[PDB]
């Protein structure tokens, strides 16, 4: 049903304990506060589906949402693509509009409504903070800045179709008391970011009002770009190879179908099947899987205007001899080769990602998370250099 | 200024000679005939820019357009994606809506307003027609059917963004008296095709009226999808290799930029340049050109959510040893390999083509034209088997 | 059906009458073209390889014999055995199976006017090094190479098929049936795209 104790809170919400369910044992509650919760519930669900570790479970009512319990980091991370207001005042000379390409990440010391300054990434490390048991140093500070930039880009991309420019945003992290992971732990409403109208060009430039932002955010959870990956295999004995591609495609939310066809045996049939994927208007990418001399990829590519990846099921036995039938093609063939089965699915994702922000986001989160993972393995092996 | 003699004509236009300029020495002239000319002037310019050989030079006035002089083929080529009207009546059993995937191509004998029947592709060959010197047989009849299907698909694609479904179309060819090529030689207005509203679902299904079609056709000449190919080269000594890619990209209308960067020398710089192409929102595809051990492609792919093609400048000296640094990458890398410089540009085109119909069209026309070329070389060598 | 006389040329063209057709149809069940495939192996340790070829030949109704001979050890003997297959008038195709440096195929091909297929028993261990002794032959050698054991039998069949309609037919039915099989596997996997 619902319970609750006391606990902490921020400026927009009040965090409460939740007996009858420990861990995610947290409830955020807080006119227009219901708008602020609708926004923060989408951005979170969005960033979460993309792959970003974020403190959010399910939406709750109109002005609430439960999320895992965690100790907050007293720092305000801000990311910019364009310099405006405050920044200008702090950085004399930078004319408004200056675009930052990496883009710029700055963090502000303790949120304290007093002066709450700007800390150097080095003053945070020397701060030697520790929450939920996690001592915050190089590794952790590096994760948050990287994750902030990643979260920025994801939202920046997600907004573009609504014709909105993410100028800059503010975000706070927190260590999950259970998993001990640094997570995007606190609400993101219309005062967490700044969205130009981007159809330097419009009025004096006015951030979208929480009202307009409100009735658009749910649209970021869906994409206009449809996409499909069709896997063609010359022989069912490679079914396993094709399934790794299919499963991989599943990780990037891209629908994928497996099919059996032989350029060598049923030339005519291969073209036929090609036609029914071409004629139905769904943007498609073909992945050709043919062992030995691969004539499947070459033929497909030569008869379709869509991309064609040859992903040969090589084994070290004769692999070195077979790949060349996939590389070395007669002129006029765009056909590309990718040896890794999941790798080919990833490439396909990156192809569709150019049009589907939801896919792009998953690629981006993944890039980040892989870095997070690298970072941790090094710290774990570093322990053993004593 | 302008001249003219007599000559022939069709149902919508009257073809006139044009002294003061032989060859293209033709003028098509013909209330709402100005609409019919505006439509036929775009579809032609469109099909022409895509690469289809079509009898059209420039638009002329409101109700006219000059094009090269040519002898028409007395046949009406029709292509269908969906069965409706006439077809149903001729093919009992085929319920309305049946989708044809190759898709269906039928041709009707002599346009004669009498019965003007339906000819078999074999009755046309046996007809032994000959215009402008070109005896029409297997090869020529095969070209027209193929070109018809290609023209269909191009227009089918071009329309989709206006939320229109090309159900079927009618088209007539002609041998150019000068070049002797079979060309899409005659007007395509609103009575040349049938466009559903496609947002089986709407009203009884009503073809768009020449008025609405009129004020949309010019939009088919432009695309919503922006695209850019960025070529990264580890060394200026491969500049020539990169330029073949750039020039190739030029053939598919895709803007392309060359840049110098070394994963091995300026790791930091490569990431920086990557960021300024990522941050500016233009959908981009990266083509990595690095000789010897290629670490440029692998690094790029691992730090960007956009596609990355490795296109190594191999030479037979050590080529067999170098390609493997581009293939065989550590896990989590979608990076694809394409040896042919123009081939890599083509692949990039096919990637962008999934979103830019103008690019897709060029790919499609090219597929067709290459077939036309194959067809002719075989006929020319066939002459020498006497 | 309708059967012309084919010796546009004859009368107004008259289909054969059920009477004449009747006393001919049983002849379609037999062929004038005789055929034989002889498998030469340099070593009995490849007997298994040669048997896949023999069994395969059996699938196309072509008689096949296995024999042991070494170009390197019994040069003279190989030529002798070659002669007794040449001299008996049976149209023959030779399939040479020699591991390592294959000199059996090259020598056979150079001393017989009949076709000679080299079908090396390669293994991925040193296969990449051995095939080249079967490819890359001195000039004047028509010798062809086919890696697949059954594949070599098939090629032999297609050779004899040019003269034996019964063999041609089996090749054709097989082409069809393989397509039927492809078609069904795709439909069966298509079921699983729901």
């Amino acid at each position: 049903l619902n319970i609750g104790k006391k606990l902490y809170e921020g400026k927009t919400k009040e965090v409460y304990e939740l007996l009858d369910s420990p861990g995610k044992v947290l409830l955020q509650s807080k006119g227009k506060a219901a708008i602020s919760n609708k926004i923060t519930s989408c951005i979170f669900q969005l960033l979460q589906e993309a792959g970003i570790k974020t403190a959010f479970t399910r939406k709750c009512g109109e002005t609430a949402f439960i999320a895992p319990q965690c100790e907050m980091i007293p720092i305000e991370w801000v990311c910019r693509r364009i310099a405006t207001g405050s920044f200008l005042k702090r950085n004399p000379g930078v004319k408004e509009g200056y675009k930052f390409y990496p883009p710029k990440v700055e963090l502000f010391f303790k949120d304290d409504a007093n002066n709450d300054p700007q800390w150097s990434e080095e003053q945070l490390i020397a701060a030697k903070f520790c929450f939920a048991g996690l001592l915050i140093g190089q590794t952790e500070v590096d994760i948050m800045s990287h994750a902030t930039q990643a979260i920025f880009e994801i939202l920046e991309k997600s907004w573009l179709p609504q014709n909105c420019t993410l100028v800059d945003m503010k975000i706070e992290f927190g260590v999950d008391v259970t998993t001990k992971e640094i997570v995007l732990a606190d609400v993101i409403d219309n005062d967490s970011w700044r969205l130009w109208p981007s159809g330097p060009e419009g009025l004096q430039m006015v951030k979208k009002n929480f009202e307009w932002v409100a009735e658009r955010v749910e649209l970021l959870l869906k994409s206009e770009s449809q996409c499909r990956v069709v896997v063609l295999m010359g022989s069912t004995s490679d079914l396993g190879h094709c399934e790794k591609i299919k499963k991989a495609c599943g990780n990037f939310g891209i629908p994928c179908e497996l099919r059996v066809t032989s350029a060598h045996k049923g030339p005519d049939e291969t073209l036929r099947i090609k036609a029914e994927y071409e004629g139905d208007g769904i943007p498609t990418v073909f992945v050709a899987v043919a062992g030995r001399s691969n004539g499947l990829g070459p033929v497909m590519s030569g008869n379709t205007a869509y991309p064609v990846i040859s992903c040969p099921p090589l084994t070290p036995d004769w692999g070195v001899q077979d790949v060349w039938s996939s590389l070395r093609l007669p002129s006029g063939l765009g056909c590309s080769t990718v040896l890794s089965p999941e790798g080919s699915a990833q490439f396909a994702a990156q192809i569709f990602g150019l049009s589907n922000h939801l896919v792009w986001s998953k690629l981006r989160a993944s890039i980040l998370n892989t870095w997070i993972s690298l970072k941790q393995a090094d710290k774990k092996i570093r322990e053993c250099n004593l």
